[PDB]
């Protein structure tokens, strides 16, 4: 879901990654770039805090606001040995909405203000084991594999009409649907809740695996070429405790308690390629094109709620498409220890969608990165980064939202 950049310096140059040293976050990016590290053993610690700013406005002007900040982190050690760089890491990141329980999105049809809450929070934990061999002096090659652990927590309200659209498109089923239609009726609402790791398991979480591999060529003595393939993150089944709760035309509430199993939530596979010409030996420039490939694997994400009274089920086809994100970045060393970086990264999806789901914000296209490094030891470096998600006005409801992302790292060398 870090479709964009990964690393404090990769984040600082428009998410570029493939054909230059991006720190140890290249494990999550292109492990073939790790052999461009200084000698010995780089040990990195990164911190990222992300403030999001969604403003859904609706049919006849009512403001639902989400001004939440998610934070992710990073810590990794890549050790030299021969050409072989052998590192590993823990990469946590976070994303979420929290609109509260006073919005129009906390209304039934009719318009009855319920107490229910709209909110979401995902936490992925990539954790790669990776390598980087220098083959010839012109070619390096790396690969990693990550253990992954996702945790999803959700508070979602659907006005009756949306439920009806779901059964009508052949998407909803399950024996609770009859049963509880006619408690919810044409002015009611259904609600789902998935609450924090209070239960040891539960939580709604899964384990799985992801993969990576890459390369690099020095076409000039001052121009590098780079390619890497990220795999579809094969997330296991999300499982935990949920509460489906049915609300009626007057505001009555039927709380129900069962287990949800979310099948087939894929992160996408992706193929990026790029260069980094250095035409001045303190004025570097890099650029990649990434294409993220969803449009493959033609199955369906299945949300199954089972309970003592019966099951509800939602099948959402995997549909989907590419996102092509052209990104460029520069890195002028104006002096010995201080490189200064900037960039931009326009993404554009192929066949679009306008699934205005306020609890699922969509990736912003035009980001604008900035940042730089200060070596204050040459064996103890530090990097920072700031990225502006230039905002969209999407319109089905009508949304507006923007991201500011802000990173740092510390790399002490050994």
């Amino acid at each position: 879901f870090d479709l964009e950049g990964y690393g404090a310096i990769s984040r600082a140059m428009g998410g570029t990654s493939s054909s230059y040293y991006t720190g140890n976050a290249a494990l999550i990016s292109n492990p073939a770039t790790l052999s461009f590290a200084p000698d010995g053993n780089q040990f990195e610690l990164g911190l990222d805090v992300v403030t999001t700013d969604i403003k859904v406005h609706d049919s006849h002007g009512a403001e639902p606001k989400s001004s939440t900040y998610a934070v992710g982190a990073q810590l990794s050690y890549v050790a030299q040995l021969d050409d072989w760089r052998f590192g590993a890491g823990l990469f946590v990141s976070s994303l979420g909405t929290e609109y509260g329980s006073k919005s129009f999105l906390s209304q039934t049809e009719n318009g009855i203000q319920t107490s229910f809450d709209n909110s979401s929070r995902l936490i992925v934990l990539r954790a790669p084991i990776g390598f980087s061999y220098q083959a010839t002096s012109k070619l390096t090659f790396g690969a990693s594999v990550d253990l992954v652990w996702t945790s999803l927590n959700l508070e979602l309200l659907l006005p009756s009409s949306q439920v009806g659209a779901l059964t009508a498109q052949g998407n909803l089923s399950g024996g609770l649907v009859p049963s509880l239609a006619g408690f919810v009726g044409t002015g009611g609402a259904a609600h789902f809740s998935l609450s924090r790791n209070s239960t040891a398991g539960g939580a709604v979480d899964a384990v799985g695996w992801g993969g990576r591999l890459g390369l690099t060529y020095k076409l000039t003595d001052n121009t590098v070429l780079g390619a890497m393939y990220n795999f579809k993150t094969s997330v296991g089944d999300l499982e935990g405790k949920a509460t489906l709760s049915a609300i009626s035309g007057d505001g009555a509430v039927l709380p129900l308690d069962g287990d949800i199993r979310v099948k087939n939530f894929e992160m996408p596979a992706s193929l990026t390629l790029g260069l980094a010409h250095q035409f001045n030996e303190r004025w570097v420039v890099a650029a990649d094109i990434k294409r993220a490939y969803w449009g493959d694997v033609m199955d369906s994400m299945n949300v199954a709620f089972i309970s003592q009274l019966g099951g509800i089920d939602v099948a959402l086809p995997h549909r989907y498409q590419d996102i092509t994100v052209a990104s460029i970045g520069t890195a002028y060393k104006y002096n010995n220890d201080l490189t200064l970086r900037a960039g931009y990264s326009y993404a554009q999806q192929a066949l679009d969608s306008e699934l205005i789901l306020p609890v699922i914000p969509a990736y912003l296209k035009r980001h604008v990165t900035f940042g730089g490094e200060y070596d204050f030891d040459k064996d103890s470096r530090i990097n920072l980064a700031i990225s502006f998600g230039l905002r969209e006005r999407v319109q089905t409801l009508r949304q507006s939202h923007s991201q500011i992302n802000a990173v740092v790292s510390y790399s002490k060398n050994f």
